């Protein structure tokens, strides 16, 4: 017999009237193309530009009666990736590409096989940098949901319809790990049918829940953010007579805590709303600032102190020192409870 | 009958004398091309290079009598995006491109349909990085106006005219949100007819008002910029005898405020004029510097103090301490009123 | 006779039925392609994106009976790199490309020679940026293993099989040096046969062990991380009466050590687990923090001190000063032993 | 009649012997090509790499007798930008390109019109990143001169000559503003004829004077650079008995001034010569360092002070304090005059 | 007669049997191609990636008897750069490209002329980013030697040999200046013949000595690195009774010197060996650390001081103060001599 390359020349050549500019089943029902992606590499999720780089295998399956051969004895004929400009292909595109490219390492990474009944498998490797609106109302304890939509651009709903297959619409790699987030096993599948001034177009998308790993932020901006508050608590255990001791403590600590506040949003987007890490530094900033005002109240009584009425001012300046050793270690603990409970339920 | 691919070969082939290098209605009136864009993604507005990345759908509509078919029973014939090099297309370009590229993810993102009367719709996806002169006279409270002009390069006014359509000249996406700014619903539409040494060319543009969100700057460079001034106010409530207490306070605070001034223009363009954030740090720098000179005036009187005339110098050195507790908390409030009123009207 | 260019036109032209879209030995055994790479340049191994740039010479050898000439008197015929689109080539690709490109400096860097029996050598220069999951459980003393897999995309196992040659499967350059790591002479060779929903494909890979050089981290983040602890030890040799001396020492040192902790993960990925450099700064942070609490215990006894019972409190406040000069210099040495032994065996 | 597309096929087709590989007026005088650029966008002038990005419209005009039509009734025939590979074009190139690209947004931005006498206008949009040797002998008050040369590569002087036109050789945009520098209205026009081992080639260039805007540097690195010196002057108004007051002032200020010196060359090229900003920080570093040595001379006399001879040492230690309040405020003013006069004339 | 474009069609057309896939002098001696480069732009030598960007004019000259015309009366025929795919060209490539590109600004920057005897000149503009192993054993006083090799990829030694010409093998631009380094006039020329598993290939290279300019490092990291040591010397001229004076001096200076050590390797590669700038900061770190231990020895004697034996401890605590004023100013000078002598000979 003849090889599949010469066998398909009768179906993709000048004979049989086959044209790559004509969609299958013309003047009839639209083409129902089913798609399924395979995430190979994931990560590099930046927040300054609010985008993430993904590498998926976009599989496409449809039905073309013009390529339904019945003379070849086999059931699957592989095609050279250099002959993709001869058959019709869906005009699939993403609405959040923001720059993309293919891979042509020694061969155009394309897969093309034709079944006997007319099933055509089209799998390619695409490297996308997808964008998603980052919701940072609770930055250290948020559940991001970055989606990706597959719309049409040249054909409307009556000519091309995208759908998901029931046999693993979205597969995940075996050893796919992320440096900062984690990929949940549950991925939603809903439609995203858009409507413009020209018409209506099909759209398919899949939700991806990306939960953060609190192990990183808990060590860098939570343990040092708590030890600095302890530095302001040790001033109560120091005598009220040493002026340079408690003054230098209430100033060097209250100024190095601002660096922690400025160092908590160094690589974060400039959002207007307040996040969960801005209420942890601001409240702890009040503790390192109230300790400065605490010494300002103790030193103000000692500098004012008549022999009988002045002996009570010394005890009054020391009575507040007996409560500050218990108030702040018990008030900061109350805020430490309302913080790790409200942001663990919402 | 015959499919539209073979039907349009009579209108785009060697027959009928149709050439892609000839504009419609030659030796007559110019081609009136109407355009309308659809902003899909917006943001990433940097200030060091004074540019912003945009992703729009550039729709183009004109009239070509050479493509006015009258035999096909339908009213809209879709075209393959691979056949855009056969018909005439307007030479539309932007005067502020500064690098651009198309999107060819599995298909050239182009839309092409031809009506019966000769209406040709041309919609493509372009990713532009547009530039605009940043007016930073009031940096935290400015209303930026970044525009984009669509000029001609090969045809003059007598051969190609660009205009805006009245049915939604500029559409906005449904869920288009910006991280730093906000997009106003009012967009101006005016002409930008340029004149060069070669001739005159058409030009269409649309204004985009981008108001900032003060919620970000108010927390990072306004709350810490005010608490440092309070650190210089607590020196008045400290006795005038402790030298290392008030000296270290008037130096550590006046030097950490300069870091806030240098940290306020870390990612800003090097402009010559003064902005609204440079007058907030410089005036607050005077308060943290006047407190240093305030102790220099109190300590200078105590070191100079004859038994009757010296008792008044001690009261004089304490009389200024009774006014500094009221002057600065009431003078900084006056500047706090003139600042948030002048920059809220202009 | 005729030159090899005209001699091979009979084997690569329209005659002999040779087609570049047909794999050798069709309807029979699969093509056994042996590959061997030659690493020219290596390094630039970043950790923020977890990727490294490599430049190898990908050699490919297979058997094509359709190109087995028997009339030319020579044994090796060199081919012009501009004629690679006429013969069949394996669709080799990498599963961790993440962007790649060829080199076309004055000539496409391709090697093509055909033997008499049908051996075809295919060598090209590819610049890859390969990714690997960075295991940073012990950051300064880890042995990274970055691999690279060569999979198929268009042909399954029954049509294309990749294998390694026994004569130097992976060669290393003569003067290939790395700035940070070192390349070990032992490189493992194992298979990576994947299984997808479409079928099974061949895969070959080679392990690369990249041991770090501790000479860099030992000087920058280990010598200064130890001298700061010595600054907290000198407070014991200072009299317990000078308040501003020991207070300023226990605060300026405990706050500059946090900068060393924040400066140890400035260019590191945001991992959740704790690494070996996070337990060296945190434990040393306890020493510079216990010295602050040590003075808080000595000053608390002196401020409390009845004529006979008060003379023992002065000796008690000095007895702890006689143990702190020996405890911390001997407790930090114990942690210094358990650290450099546990992380030198695992 | 026939359209210009079919009319010019007789002049650009196989007939008439017109070839795009032959320069006009062969075996005779060279082609005198006149050029004129139009700067659209300017700025982004970095100093680390010593380059600036420019966007100009390169117009080219020459004479081609082979295209001198005499049958068409019009005087200017516009050409499709897709037919630039049919006529001869000058091989113009820049000697300081360092990477460049064109703009192909929906159309190749090319202009091509042919006059009756043979005048051919060629205007294209080129985005260049031009380099210039940065002369930073006086960094805040220099007048940079970045030029751009247009050389030939394939034709020598006897075959191609570039010249400037007298009617606006270099035009400037109407609203072209720069963020840091300013563009002067005077632009020099001189030749740059080079000589290599192959021969001599034509060259045209234009000088661009880029004066800096001192409004930026005067606020960031000149006002804080002067207030720190004032902090060292207030130590003279403090009593000579307070040791921790004047010691902490002469150390915290002398160390934060080094940050201003290191912060003045953070984004500057590593040049060997000294600039005008390195002599302003180094001299001011002497003032904040002489104040430290001033207290070292006052405290050395007080610690040495026999009942009559010791009373003069106290007055001697205070006599220098009466001159330091007048010397430094009058010596720093002398350097402030010689600095803003020498660098305002050269 | 006929123009050179039509004259060379007889030598580059279907007639005469000329093929671009055949090297000259086949079945005979190899082609001796002589090359000579012309460095136009040089600099941008980074150290994090260990690469430098260069822009050279790669001239190539060989002998092709098939192009030896004898009928044209001239001696040099210029060729259009669009016809380089018709003649044979050497497959020259660099072994350290790491990404490269050509320049196509309005014309492919290629030079092609053919002599009567068969001499063919081939000059193109290539922008390379070449790599070299940075030897940083003495960072401020090293002599870097970055080379560039020109190897073959498709032809072995018996088919293509590269050589250097004796008439200026490597030329330098007239006004080529470097921001950091300097280019020496002496450039070595040696062979780099490599040997692989396939065979042996020709190779030509040229050495480039790049000496650093010490004027930059001497001001930024050598003058401030010496003044901080002077701050530790002034503590000896202060009385031994002021505790907060000498304690704060021996801590604030010893901690700001570590920033100079961390600030000396901010943009340097992470090498394991010690460089010449790491022994200048570490030794100076001992001086600012020995001054802290010097006060720890003086204060330890004063706190210990029986009426006759205690008067000698006061003199002993002051005797070391009389030697420290002379020891350190004379010991640091000894290290200052051995440093600037050992690294000025090797
Ligand atoms: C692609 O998928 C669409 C569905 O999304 C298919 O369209 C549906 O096709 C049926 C005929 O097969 C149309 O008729 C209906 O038939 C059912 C019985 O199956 C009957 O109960 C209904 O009353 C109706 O007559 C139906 O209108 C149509 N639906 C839509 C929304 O178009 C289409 O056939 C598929 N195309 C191919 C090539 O498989
Ligand atoms: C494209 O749009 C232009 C307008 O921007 C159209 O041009 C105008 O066309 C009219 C004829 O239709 C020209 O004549 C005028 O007619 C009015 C009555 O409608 C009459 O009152 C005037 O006195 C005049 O005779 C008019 O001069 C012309 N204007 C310009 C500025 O060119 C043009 O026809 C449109 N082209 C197409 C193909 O639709
Ligand atoms: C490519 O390599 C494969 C092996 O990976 C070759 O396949 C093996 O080929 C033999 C025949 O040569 C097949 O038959 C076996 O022969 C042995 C004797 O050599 C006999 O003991 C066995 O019982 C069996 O009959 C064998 O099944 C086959 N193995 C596989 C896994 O396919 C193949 O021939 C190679 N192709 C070329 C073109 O060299
Ligand atoms: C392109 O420009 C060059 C000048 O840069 C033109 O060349 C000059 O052409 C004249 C003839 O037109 C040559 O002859 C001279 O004529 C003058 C009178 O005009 C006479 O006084 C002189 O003694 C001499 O005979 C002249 O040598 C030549 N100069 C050079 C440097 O080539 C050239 O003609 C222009 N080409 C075109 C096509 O316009
Ligand atoms: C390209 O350069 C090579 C040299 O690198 C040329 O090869 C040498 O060519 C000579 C003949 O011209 C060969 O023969 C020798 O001749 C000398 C007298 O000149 C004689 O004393 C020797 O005993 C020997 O017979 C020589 O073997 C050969 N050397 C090599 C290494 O190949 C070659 O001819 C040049 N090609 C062209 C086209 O110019």
């Amino acid at each position: 017999p003849m090889p599949p390359s010469e066998f398909l020349d009768k179906l993709m050549g000048k004979v049989s009237g086959y044209d790559a500019r004509i969609r299958p089943n013309f003047k009839g029902p639209p083409v129902n193309v089913t798609c399924n992606i395979f995430i190979n590499s994931f990560g590099s999720i930046a927040e300054t530009t609010m985008d993430y780089r993904v590498n998926i295998f976009l599989r496409q399956q449809w039905n073309d009666p013009r390529l339904a051969y019945s003379e070849y004895p086999d059931d699957s004929l592989d095609l050279d990736p250099s002959m993709l400009d001869s058959i019709w292909k869906p005009d699939l595109f993403f609405a959040n590409e923001k720059g993309a490219n293919f891979h042509e390492v020694t061969t155009d990474n394309k897969l093309l096989r034709i079944s006997k009944n007319g099933n055509v498998l089209y799998s390619i490797r695409i490297t996308l940098v997808l964008a998603c609106p980052m919701d940072l109302k609770n930055f250290p304890m948020d559940v991001q949901t970055c989606i990706m939509q597959l719309e049409s651009y040249g054909f409307t709903m009556n000519d091309l319809i995208f759908e998901w297959d029931e046999k693993g619409a979205v597969q995940v790699a075996d050893g796919l790990t992320l440096p900062q987030f984690i990929l949940k096993e549950e991925k939603d599948l809903r439609y995203c049918t858009k409507h413009y001034n020209t018409g209506k177009f099909t759209c398919i998308e899949a939700r991806f829940h990306l939960e953060r790993q609190m192990g990183y932020y808990l060590i860098q901006m939570y343990i040092p953010s708590l030890l600095i508050v302890i530095l302001s608590w040790v001033s109560f255990w120091i005598n009220m007579d040493a002026a340079p001791a408690r003054v230098g403590l209430g100033i060097t600590t209250v100024l190095t805590m601002t660096t922690q506040s400025s160092g908590s949003r160094a690589s974060l987007p400039k959002v207007s709303y307040v996040k969960a890490i801005d209420i942890w530094m601001a409240v702890c900033l009040l503790f390192v600032f109230s300790a400065l005002l605490e010494y300002a109240a103790v030193n103000f009584i000692a500098r004012q102190h008549v022999e009988e009425m002045r002996k009570l001012f010394i005890s009054r300046a020391k009575r507040i020192d007996t409560v500050s050793r218990v108030a702040f270690p018990l008030v900061f603990l109350i805020f430490n409870i309302f913080y790790w409970i409200t942001y663990k339920i919402i």
